[PDB]
């Protein structure tokens, strides 16, 4: 549906947030309320909690 891209390099030391490369695509699992989401990598598969202010929509 919408997807995102992220903006910066995401690296964190809380194992259940995702991190991601500065270009990875992205998606929401629950919706763009809150400034933190839960989301999904489209290139590592992987489900954890990203900051909002570090995606765009592409």
């Amino acid at each position: 549906v919408t997807t995102f891209v992220a903006l910066y390099d995401y690296e964190s030391w809380i194992e259940t947030d995702l991190s991601f490369k500065k270009g990875e695509r992205l998606q929401i699992v629950n919706n763009t309320e809150g400034d933190w989401w839960l989301a999904h990598s489209l290139t590592t598969g992987q489900t954890g909690y990203i900051p909002s202010n570090y995606v765009a929509p592409s």
